[PDB]
């Protein structure tokens, strides 16, 4: 499917609830802030995103703790959660998504298979999140995996 | 020129003066961190990037003044120096690369034609800027930043 043409219809729901949403991405270095840049009316709902694409990064910019890093690693249901609560207080917005994975092609040193990535969507303090593992090259899992965070968004904002 | 390509050759400088990157986008979304995630040993130069596409978040994670943004705009000189030093001190990097344009199909409010770009390298709280108008459709003025804002890099790696 199209980035462009699902994140339009996403963003005009964000907008049609008046909600804001901020960014914190990892493998997917900056290309779901700049699905929502390229929409027609991005500031009407989003204006923040960042790439923290190491462990210190993470630290620094979001305040994900030493321990929950040195216990669980950056690609987990807890670092995800940890960078979706930073980024949303960060940025003062609605809704966080944070993603965290491995793009490939190598995979995790824990064995994570190449193609792993977690997800966290933050409304308001309110967390859900999901593991998936795409196929295909390293671009194409950064693909997927940024349609996945806005296809999710779009069926999570009707539930909320 | 080929985005990919010439990366990986300016990618191969910062790593043999063993200096760090860090970045601060708006118009051009997070693809230029996306260029920079993209190459096989990010980690070796690059691990933080911010998208502040919005006055209200320049001036929350970069600590952009706001008269500069009153006085200026945020595509200015003033504006992209001033988000090159917040990036640079939040992010603990050697060099940040800042950059400000409108990319279309609007121009500026203030009748800045659609793809006027400034641009700031700041290494080590020396800064050089550059003003740029591209030619081309908001995608193509997006990929033409990105693709300046390494190539030029690459030339002031050298000078520095």
């Amino acid at each position: 499917q199209n980035t462009h043409e699902l994140t339009t219809r996403v963003a005009r729901a964000l907008i049609a609830r008046g909600w804001r949403l901020t960014t914190a991405e990892s493998c997917t270095g900056g290309n779901l802030a700049a699905a929502l840049c390229a929409q027609a009316d991005t500031a009407a709902f989003y204006d923040t995103g960042v790439v923290t694409f190491s462990d210190e990064a993470k630290r620094n910019v979001l305040q994900v703790r030493a321990e929950t890093l040195a216990v669980h690693s950056a690609v987990s249901e807890a670092c995800v959660q940890e960078m979706s609560t930073g980024i949303l207080t960060l940025a003062g917005a609605d809704i966080a998504i944070a993603i965290s994975g491995y793009a490939g092609p190598e995979g995790g040193e824990d064995g994570t298979p190449a193609g792993t990535v977690w997800f966290a969507w933050n409304f308001r303090g309110q967390i859900e999140t999901q593991r998936m593992r795409f196929t295909g090259d390293c671009e194409a899992v950064v693909a997927q995996a940024v349609r996945f965070a806005m296809a999710a968004l779009g069926e999570k904002l009707a539930h909320w």
